[PDB]
């Protein structure tokens, strides 16, 4: 799952995050808990404090957080977690 830009929604508390790659199948599925069941990514970011659900649909997610967390702190982690294998540089 490699992002192609990260967006805002009508909720603050949750992130919208626009995929080229997407999950095996593109279709819809909720995730709250740490599982195998889940793409790694999903596992990882459900793992980054301050994240509390996701949800996952067709080509791209929404990853809502606690109301204490900051997206200051979360969305650069989970950015960071889709970049963790489609990381791209010029070495």
């Amino acid at each position: 799952m490699k992002i192609i830009s990260i967006s805002e929604t009508p909720n603050h508390n949750t992130m919208k995050i626009t995929l080229s790659e997407s999950r095996e199948g593109m279709t819809s599925d909720t995730y709250t808990k740490v599982d195998d069941s889940q793409p790694a990514f999903i596992n990882d970011i459900l793992k980054v404090e301050g994240v509390k659900s996701i949800f996952h649909v067709m080509d791209f997610i929404s990853v809502d957080k606690e109301n204490d967390a900051n997206w200051e702190t979360v969305l650069p982690k989970v950015e960071a977690v889709f970049e963790l294998e489609h990381h791209h540089h010029h070495h």
